[PDB]
């Protein structure tokens, strides 16, 4: 019983979850953290690193990796919602406002080892890790990811 035998068995069958739905889809993943480490890699593109490894007409499974001090931009999720795990460490969460055409910081928590963050629809956040070990989590997206949208901090 490995990753993907585990992502068809939840995942694949979901039709319209909510944030709820997908949280929970989450923490039915047996020992999700060793299972998903042949997936981690490494900063390519961003500041930090980025794997897609599951995508239907529903949702879209990625891992990510971020480095000691490092951030993913301002974001929303275009009409997609979004849930993630953390695997292992712990990142900072920040909640962003549209300022108009900007955004102003809103809210900010942390997500530990085995919890979960939520992003419903039209929510900007940031993702942070103030640590010095790295963090990796596991990202769905509901449905997958097409416009994404990118503020400047106000
Ligand atoms: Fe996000």
């Amino acid at each position: 019983m490995e990753l993907y035998e585990c992502i068809q068995d939840i995942f694949g069958g979901l039709k319209n979850p909510s944030v709820k739905d997908l949280a929970t889809s989450l923490k039915q993943i047996p020992n999700a953290a060793k299972l998903s480490q042949p997936y981690i890699k490494e900063p390519d593109q961003y500041a930090y690193g980025r794997n897609a490894i599951y995508r239907n007409n529903e949702l879209e499974i990625i891992v990510i990796n971020i480095p000691p001090n490092k951030e993913t931009t301002v974001h929303d999720h275009g009409q997609s919602i979004g849930c993630a795990m953390v695997l292992e460490g712990k990142l900072l969460n920040s909640i962003y406002r549209s300022t108009g055409e900007h955004a102003e910081l809103s809210n900010s928590y942390f997500v530990h080892e085995g919890e979960c963050l939520i992003s419903t629809k039209g929510l900007i956040h940031k993702m942070s890790n103030p640590t010095s070990e790295r963090m990796v989590s596991l990202h769905v997206y509901s449905p997958p990811l097409e416009d994404m949208t990118v503020f400047e901090e106000q």
